[PDB]
């Protein structure tokens, strides 16, 4: 009985195995732009991908993600809200059944139809595994999806998924750039939160951007056509991979921009 999106191991029973699923710090959330603060004393975030390396693509049930070579400081986050140097180490979805609900996070109550995490790790603990356990041990940076024209820098991705279709199949998956997922602007709202899914930990700092990515109603459809299930199971659609909005408590959003 391991943890999923259905009505039996859904977000509403995570807490019963991860009891900090209720804990003061837990992600995603409501951004309400109207109480976000604005804070001079950010740094324009620094996105420093060229030397990016992708290695594999992999359906682990919950998502597709895909992984980098994080062995040096090939791709990394740096500035803004961050204090060092952040590791890109995978990529991963979220996204909906329907247009109108797939994001994690909300703005104003929006949903977008998907949202984008690329997800780094504080180098100053060495691998991502000790870096998961800190309270500044991760950064992941959010993108939100919304349906119009085609994102082209997405296309080899959705390419692919025919072939991780269902739980546990991976493929290879090199030479893709993640600076093709990346909307214009690096405005952005930060706070402190967690991992969305099991085990929810409390040791992430959120950048989410203002600019969602445009992706086509046929992109999004192929993200629609995977399996939670597999192989030689009865098959369910992965779709609706997204918690909800979480208890805010004792936190501030800071906004990067005026
Ligand atoms: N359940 C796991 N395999 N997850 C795990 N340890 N991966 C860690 C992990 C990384 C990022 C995110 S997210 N959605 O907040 O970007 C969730 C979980
Ligand atoms: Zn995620």
């Amino acid at each position: 009985h391991h943890w999923g999106y259905g009505k039996h191991n859904g977000p509403e029973h995570w807490h019963k195995d991860f009891p900090i699923a209720k804990g003061e710090r837990q992600s995603p959330v409501d951004i309400d732009t109207h109480t976000a603060k604005y804070d001079p004393s950010l740094k324009p975030l620094s996105v420093s991908y060229d030397q990016a390396t992708s290695l594999r693509i992999l359906n682990n049930g919950h998502s597709f993600k895909v992984n980098f070579d994080d062995s040096q400081d090939k791709a990394v986050l740096k500035g803004g809200p961050l204090d060092g140097t952040y590791r890109l180490t995978q990529f991963h979805f979220h996204w909906g059944s329907l247009d109108g609900q797939g994001s994690e996070h909300t703005v104003d109550k929006k949903k977008y139809a998907a949202e984008l995490h690329l997800v780094h790790w504080n180098t100053k603990y060495g691998d991502a595994s000790k870096a998961s356990q800190q309270p500044d041990g991760l950064a992941v940076l959010g993108i939100f999806l919304k349906v119009g024209s085609a994102k082209p820098g997405l296309q080899k991705v959705v390419d692919v998924l025919d072939s991780i279709k269902t739980k546990g199949k991976s493929a290879d998956f090199t030479n893709f750039d993640p600076r093709g997922l990346l909307p214009e602007s690096l405005d952005y709202w930060t706070y402190p939160g967690s991992l969305t899914t099991p085990p929810l930990n409390e040791t992430v700092t959120w950048i989410v951007l203002k600019e969602p990515i445009s992706v086509s109603s046929e992109q999004v459809l192929k993200f629609r056509k995977l399996n939670f299930n597999g192989e030689g199971e009865p098959e369910e659609l992965m779709v609706d991979n997204w918690r909800p909005a979480q208890p805010l408590k004792n936190r501030q959003i800071k906004a990067s921009f005026k």
